[PDB]
DNA sequence: ACCGTAAACATGTTTACGGT
DNA sequence: ACCGTAAACATGTTTACGGT
């Protein structure tokens, strides 16, 4: 596919989102189900090595401390950056 | 071999050494190589791949343990005791 | 310089097992 | 029941490289 980029993909993703956030397994079913190719890939590498490997290096994505027993992290939009 | 004191204990006694009471994992494994004499010489990741794994796990089994996000640039995370 | 892809490496989380 | 040990899997973090 081409379209957009992983940034931005991850930044659709969000803006969705009620609470305006979603953790790492959040954003997985969320691009399987609004990607059509990533539609038959609802199954730990390639494309999720790529999406962990944007989360951490883009300023514009923030790391939040979830507030649920055992769950991953809140991943949200920077607001300064 | 470094006595009767559990790998909790451990851990307990490296955070409450500390001013804050609040200690990351990297700094717990150079409480244990600096003060416990067993672990004094398996400081590289060849020979600690060991206990530096029953660490992770016990800070994540015992409800003792908790974890509070880091104030840094990528730091992990603070590992205080639970207030229970 | 940006992006996608790969890989090493660190950090957390659960499940399982044998010994005391 | 508790502990130590080992291991599978997930989640985060860096570094490198070819192509545009």
């Amino acid at each position: 596919w081409g379209n957009l980029s992983y940034a931005d993909l991850i930044t659709k993703a969000i803006e969705s989102s009620a609470e305006k956030r979603l953790t790492l397994s959040q954003i997985y079913e969320w691009m399987v189900k609004s990607v059509p190719y990533f539609k038959d890939k609802g199954d730990s590498a390639g494309w999720k090595n790529s999406i962990r490997h944007n989360l951490s290096l883009h300023s514009k994505f923030i790391r939040v401390q979830n507030e649920g027993t055992g769950k991953s992290s809140w991943w949200m939009l920077n607001p300064e950056g």
